């Protein structure tokens, strides 16, 4: 791995304190562009977390990933994070059952930093 | 008109008019392909979604549904607009053994799949198509 918004989406949700982010000044913009949308749309987590509650606990890796990947495919930046502010809550309970690297969802990572250019686009001009 | 040809086509399609008596037969057809396309190609994930939503589907908990299909709704794309039409096919087609459930119930959802009428119709015609 390069690229640099990549390297960003791993420390945000390895959770890698600022400072130890080689991509720190694009990893801000991650987390704030996240807030506020985990703002903006809160119905929309509450409601997938209680969804993805059983497959959470129960350590569930597939349906976990296959409920993720659902959305990305051929996503707009927009859903992009949104699925990416998910991930990073998905991956905190994971953490507090067993220690669990971002890595383990790759695939989801991928497909949130495809287009990378747009994506950083988005956080940076709008998301606001 | 406060009906686009492809809202008509989404709400006949989820209601399931017959294909004879509906005002939008060849857009009905299409919509059914690209979603018949899709449902097979990604069998995987509707799976686990239904698997996941079906608390919400018995029970009948017409908001969490409306929650869980809109949460890649807002821009989305013609094709993350053809994947929640799909689902929320499988859904409705459920929700009706349990009890009568009219497309209207989902009314907002269908304006999400549906913005952008030439860009999705243009998606259904073109491009869902991978030979």
């Amino acid at each position: 791995m390069m690229s640099r918004l990549k390297t960003a989406v791993y420390d945000y949700l390895n959770d890698v304190d600022i400072t130890e982010c080689t991509e720190m000044d694009l990893l801000c913009q991650l987390s704030n562009c996240c807030d506020f949308i985990n703002e903006t749309y809160a119905k929309n987590y509450d409601t997938l977390y209680d969804i993805m509650e059983r497959d959470i606990l129960s350590y569930n890796i597939v349906n976990i990933k296959n409920t993720l990947t659902f959305a990305l495919r051929d996503a707009s930046p927009s859903v992009k994070l949104a699925t990416l502010t998910l991930l990073a809550s998905v991956i905190k309970k994971l953490n507090k059952i067993q220690h669990t690297d971002a890595a383990m969802f790759s695939e989801v990572i991928d497909g949130i930093v495809a287009e990378e250019q747009q994506v950083i686009g988005f956080i940076q001009k709008k998301c606001k």
